[PDB]
């Protein structure tokens, strides 16, 4: 199909959004800009620190942007939490996404890395050596438990970037790398344990309910950022690998078939996650439903997804679907869509020449 | 109960066609001394019996168990290997059956981690000082995956303390669980020692039997041991029990969900690696065979007690059962007199 699933497409997400409930939030713009400027200036002021400029190799300008799509990302889904817990994390996952453009080779820099570790050497890969550092800001807004799926979140993601440099779809029959694949780079336990702030809420008290937030949440956020991102990926030739991609090379399978089993999977976690904490604590379920809309109003207003487009294309059409989805872009358009120049100021370079 | 566990059983046996050839009589007894000998002269250190709260006769059998398990499925890795490797997996036996809370513990985690400070937790404080003797063996990417399924284990451990077997419709909590106390990034990369496979020239071979393996080996595990489990279930929370109570499903489901799950595990096993290098297939099919066999014959999984009781038939179930059982009782049955001593007590006391 050289066609995008355009129909099909609307339909899944409409669904999606109706599964989870997608509504109005008492988040306000000058609340979520608030948050957006303070975020990001104590993540700019961060990264603009010479250690920093030094060891992170990165372009500027995509540094810029990743820092930009991250805040957002944190500022629209972790609803709930403090300004200081919102610029840490914000800090935290754009480290994550930074790693993602590196091509060097880890091999050479993890020969040590259990030794060092041990003894407390700082660490021979550099990105190891800033997080590592910077991790206990992170760390002091949580709870033992919830700290160590964060900090095991990120090693498998540390991991999941490493066999990426390979561009593996997986080998034809292997039907358990694709997912093996998508858990290990999704930071699901990352994601899922720092909506958990102890400062709010008592993870001893709420264990229960925790760990099987952790458990659910990790499945819906990676395949919502799947689905989301199908747009985006569908014409790009450099991205070779991805959840869908994948299951076409490793389940032996069409692009449509790949993409019904994520819709499938997507449907029936959204589901299964209303069904399971509409009647748990309150304050609980609050995070979570916040999650959920803030995640999706990000997907829908950032450009890195493109949505705009889909939206454009079938702006002004009587089928149902589009009908739908264009009241719902329009929704989160206005208390999402933010010029940058309210709170991304001044630029991260800026700020590291002073 | 159920009479139905020998067709879930026979089924699988019967598609992987289960033979283990791996060994000789005098060559299973070598390497189960040495392993068990080594093993058995660390725990019996006074620090190891000091920070190590575990009963004489709990770690003993532990010991012989894991010992057990290591040296009849990593068939092809050096007598060192398997000795190394079954300190580390009877650490992890022994923090599964711990009833200790970790919370306290683990609260200053991360900075006495970054700091190098002993951890405060004694479990971690034993393991991490004794990890370099396990990964000498491997290169960094290995190594990683041993390392990250050990920290997984640990957290399943703790998740486990509650009994919790996941909300009803929590479709996501049976496996998230499994994975998480299974160790499976841990025997799967435990395969493939530096000496003998090139972690660069294999990655992708690797990373994938990692993926596969992972699955099949817990898979495997849940099914022939769901007799042990089902019967003095002391409040169980296993897979299969798991997924009857968040699937809300019946018993019989549940256990025919796993069966099928591991049935396609082992059909996509093969047809994957059956045309790849012939040395990664090798130990693939050693890992496999050899599992079976120690799950049939190690006394932790009491199937003896269903083969007397069971010798009635003679069709292409129940017979099968049996026969299966007496294959590798032949091969896998060896009196731990001729290679478990001495006790650990005895070398600790001295
Ligand atoms: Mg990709
Ligand atoms: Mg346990």
């Amino acid at each position: 199909m050289e066609n995008f699933p355009t129909e099909y497409f609307l339909n899944t997400t409409v669904r999606l959004l109706e599964y989870i409930r997608y509504r109005d939030s008492n988040y306000t713009r000058e609340e979520r800009i608030e948050n957006l400027h303070y975020a990001y200036n104590k993540a700019a002021h961060h990264f603009a620190q010479p250690r920093q400029q030094q060891l992170l190799k990165v372009d500027p300008k995509r540094l810029q942007a990743s820092l930009q799509t991250i805040v957002g990302m944190v500022v629209y889904s972790w609803a709930k939490v403090s300004k200081e817990c919102m610029a840490d994390l914000s800090i935290h996952y754009t480290y994550t996404l930074v790693l993602d453009d590196s091509k060097d080779d880890p091999y050479p820099t993890m020969v040590n890395y259990f030794d060092d570790l041990q003894a407390g050497r700082e660490q021979a890969h550099p990105w190891w050596a800033l997080v590592n550092e910077h991790f206990p800001n992170v760390l002091r807004h949580f709870g033992p438990f919830c700290s160590l799926n964060l900090i095991r979140s990120t090693l498998d993601f540390f991991e999941g970037c490493w066999i990426e440099q390979y561009n593996f779809g997986g080998f034809p029959g292997s039907h358990d790398y694709p997912q093996f694949l998508r858990r290990m780079n999704g930071l699901g336990h990352c994601v899922g344990a720092s909506l958990w702030p102890k400062e709010q809420f008592n993870e001893r008290s709420l264990f229960l309910e925790i760990t099987s937030a952790i458990a659910q949440m990790e499945n819906w956020m990676v395949w919502v950022n799947d689905l989301m991102s199908f747009y985006k990926e569908f014409d790009d030739e450099r991205d070779q690998i991805s959840l869908v991609k994948n299951y076409v090379v490793s389940d032996e399978i069409s692009l449509h078939e790949a993409l019904e089993k994520l819709t499938q999977d997507t449907l029936h976690s959204s589901k299964q996650m209303v069904a399971v904490f509409s009647d748990k604590d309150p304050q609980v379920m609050d995070t979570i439903e916040c999650f959920m809309h803030g995640f999706v109003t990000w997907h829908l207003c950032d450009r890195r997804y493109r949505l705009s487009e889909i939206y454009e294309k079938v702006k002004e059409e009587k089928t149902e679907d589009a009908q739908k989805f264009c009241k719902f872009y329009e929704q989160a358009a206005n208390v999402g869509a933010v010029s940058p120049s309210e709170w991304a100021y001044p630029p991260v370079a800026q700020l590291a020449n002073v």
